[PDB]
């Protein structure tokens, strides 16, 4: 195996636009396989790193984590795929051997977990990408806006290979998030009523998983009320504006479904959000669960008695789905009929036009938006 | 049916000793049982209300509601106890018929749940106790220092007529609240490792749970050291005095336990310890349940990312027993010697010298003193 060049989105400065540059790929080494990409999309967790939002910045950086593919080469040590295999890459993998892996409860990963500050891969901390000699680094280890990428062999699922990549590709981030958040995590018995803080992909996906589980009632929140009408497609049965109402929302929730709902899940990562989200929740029987990741370190705060009510809070972290053992099985519940994807879609651009994708995410025009690689 | 004279420990005044009349009790109204009360013990929340630390005081007062007794009489529509049944009265109560008594999930009454303020009756807002043609109020709806009390039916747990009042008069409240907060809602798997905070009635409930339940590591949390050697009874296996370690004691726990617990309980009521409790659980598959009725109105606090690094944090009241269905259950549990009360019961004095089981609880000297009525 030997050097690539080929087309990349890179950024070289936070809050510019993308530039599309002819970048090296290096071979995969040890445990890495090469991926081509095929599709891939965009999430507000790139466009936050993007921005240099709150982290350290990295730049130049090749930002992307939502992605269908194709394996083109792998390394040594590598017999779970083979070139030809049709891949999503995962932001988060599963090594399948250590603590966290072994457990039924957790997909926290030991070795392959979310690290958002590295630039480099793991068996060398160097980056596989150059320009005239000098890195370009990677973003979860996934760095999917290029049209060949390299990823650790545990951040790699192999799915059905009859699966349109151009649809699933939304399946390795924001969708599966929400879903798992629902289905995994809150599990919402049939006929019980569910508030989704957040009408982004993430609590969509959340909506769509309550939907699934037969919920009766779906109540979302969100503080764009452009959101609401798109919201019914995926199961929302009303939406609620914060901002229309003078009472906290949490109380306003509460009065609508005498005492709060039987399920909530939180999908924005604001901390005011988190405290609503729980205490909208009915004593006696509610759960809420956390998914959304805050931006600052405000700290949750809420009177005990809340819990000792009989109120449950559940964290999770990409819905609880183990990335190499799961996520096939999400895309089979799409070929399967159970999991409608197509709604999710509302844009597409090519990789030459991949700057639109954001326009779209900043405007808040857009679910997900679809980017085709060579064109 | 008609009235009683018979012997009570009133009080007259806060944190003054109890004082025994002779006080008249009324017949039972609408599904209200009198009963003759053989033993009943003391519980912190006696003392805590009795001392009128923090609530608004009610005086005068008769306390208690850790009790053994036989129905005496029976007022109109009471058909599950009659004269003669072998009984634990409740401070909390089940009413049967109610959206919460309906749920598998709760225990929390609409009609029957605790009440701390209120001094008469349901029926008719109304104290059954007088002395010279004065009311002396109740609590919790027991008030079992007295040779006699009144209580409604929804409150009276009939039980195995063959199990000795004298030692499962203690199960009517704090070493059930624990044994269920366990059992019920940590639910430990065989194998793993429990911390508790409080080593107290409800704490030691609590690690008699996890030892029931398998527990291999149970980790005992108390300021006062001389708790600890006793603990070892009840399936402690070690136990940390946070004024010993510089260390927050929830760093101390996760160093001990290679990241946190498998579980923990908070019996004390203390928020900073309701918050380290939480903190202590391991990441990816940690559970906390607090139990522990707070004093202050301070808020619980702490970094979302203990959450989303997939912690639960579950409140419980009662231990999730419900009064009439479970507690015969758990009185069974002991006849069938699973369950060991023995060991809870470390004094006993005649009602005549009531006043000394608040002497060896405000000394710390005891678990459970059990009252013997009659002498
Ligand atoms: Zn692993
Ligand atoms: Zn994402
Ligand atoms: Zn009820
Ligand atoms: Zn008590």
């Amino acid at each position: 195996s030997q050097i690539i060049r080929c087309k990349a989105a890179v950024a070289w400065e936070a809050g510019k636009p993308l530039v599309i540059e002819e970048v090296e790929v290096a071979p995969p080494q040890k445990h890495e396989v090469r991926i081509k990409i095929l599709f891939t999309s965009l999430c507000h967790t790139d466009v936050y790193f993007w921005e240099a939002k709150g982290q350290t910045p990295l730049f130049p950086r090749i930002f992307g984590h939502e992605a269908g593919g194709i394996v083109e080469s792998v390394g040594e040590g590598v017999t779970d795929l083979q070139p030809g295999d049709h891949v999503l890459p995962i932001f988060t993998g599963e090594c399948g051997e250590c603590r966290h892996c072994h457990s039924e409860e957790s997909n926290m990963c030991d070795l392959l977990r979310i690290n958002t500050e590295r630039g480099g891969m793991i068996h060398d901390g160097e980056s596989r990408f150059s320009i005239n000699g000098k890195p370009i680094y990677h973003f979860l280890g996934t760095s999917t806006f290029s049209e060949y990428t390299v990823v650790h062999s545990g951040q790699v699922a192999k799915i059905n290979p009859d699966a349109p990549l151009d649809k699933v590709c939304i399946v390795s981030c924001g969708l599966s998030t929400g879903l798992g958040a629902t289905l995994n995590v809150a599990k919402p018995k049939k006929g019980q009523s569910v508030a989704i803080f957040g009408l982004g992909a993430v609590g969509l996906g959340a909506a769509e998983g309550a939907r699934i589980a037969g919920a009766s009632r779906i109540i979302g929140v969100d503080f764009n009320s452009k959101r609401f009408d798109q919201a019914k497609e995926f199961g929302v049965t009303e939406c609620v504006n914060p901002k229309d109402h003078d009472k906290p929302i949490q109380q306003v929730i509460a009065e609508m479904t005498d005492g709060g709902v039987d399920r909530s899940v939180e999908c924005t990562g604001s901390v005011q959000a988190m405290i609503q989200a729980f205490e909208c929740v009915h004593d006696g029987w509610g759960v809420a669960v956390l998914v959304g990741v805050p931006s600052k370190d405000d700290a949750f705060k809420t009177h005990p008695m809340n819990f000792l009510n009989e109120r449950t809070l559940k964290g999770t972290f990409f819905g609880n789905y183990k990335p190499k053992t799961d996520i096939p099985g999400v895309v089979e519940k799409y070929m399967n009929k159970e999991l409608e994807l197509e709604k999710f879609i509302t844009h597409t651009v090519p990789f030459s036009e991949i700057n639109k994708a954001f326009d779209y995410m900043l405007k808040g025009e857009s679910i997900r938006c679809i980017i085709t690689m060579g064109a």
